[PDB]
């Protein structure tokens, strides 16, 4: 009769891996982490669009006032990256549970998403999360937007890792990625 037992495909704590076969430039060979996936649609941010200024760059920017001594004066030194399109003037720390900030969602036991100030002034501390990367913008898909664009030979998915995060260079996040999905480039 009718019992309708399915899949749901959420794809939260998912990567999202651009196919060598990507139309849109902008996604040409981007790796994205949904943050959020429902019914409403889904967010995400792109994990190896490193940008110009450094994390400590737009802390200065921002004049955020460290709430201890920066030794970790070369984390400070790293890159942050371009999240998404959307809303491109705000910011998301994409990081590693370490304490309690404001606004903060949890992902996982290593994965952890915070959109408050606060977490800026333990950035470069000793504070600071063990692991993090700074988002400026986020991508988004409408309702089932993003449901329709997997149909279609763009991306392909994986369950996260938080080292392909927050650790393996930015240079090789999407190509170990794909390299995890068995497959390479073209030619």
């Amino acid at each position: 009769s009718d019992i309708e037992v399915g899949h749901s495909m959420n794809l939260t704590n998912h990567f999202l891996v651009a196919m060598p076969s990507m139309k849109d430039p902008y996604f040409k060979r981007s790796v994205i982490y949904i943050c959020e996936h429902n019914q409403d649609g889904a967010m995400g941010l792109m994990i190896n669009a490193p940008i110009d200024i450094t994390v400590g760059g737009m802390l200065k920017q921002v004049d955020i006032e460290p709430a201890y001594p920066q030794s970790h004066q070369e984390n400070l030194k790293k890159p942050v990256f371009n999240g998404g399109p959307v809303s491109e003037d705000r910011g998301f720390i994409l990081h590693r549970p370490r304490d309690h900030y404001e606004s903060s969602m949890k992902m996982t036991d290593d994965i952890a998403v915070t959109t408050s100030k606060d977490i800026l002034t333990v950035l470069g501390t000793e504070a600071e999360p063990e692991g993090y990367i700074v988002a400026l913008g986020y991508s988004g898909w409408s309702a089932g937007q993003l449901e329709v664009e997997l149909t279609e030979n763009s991306w392909l998915t994986i369950e996260a890792d938080p080292e392909l995060i927050f650790n393996t260079p930015v240079h090789e996040k999407w190509q170990k990625a794909i390299q995890k999905l068995g497959i390479s480039p073209a030619q």
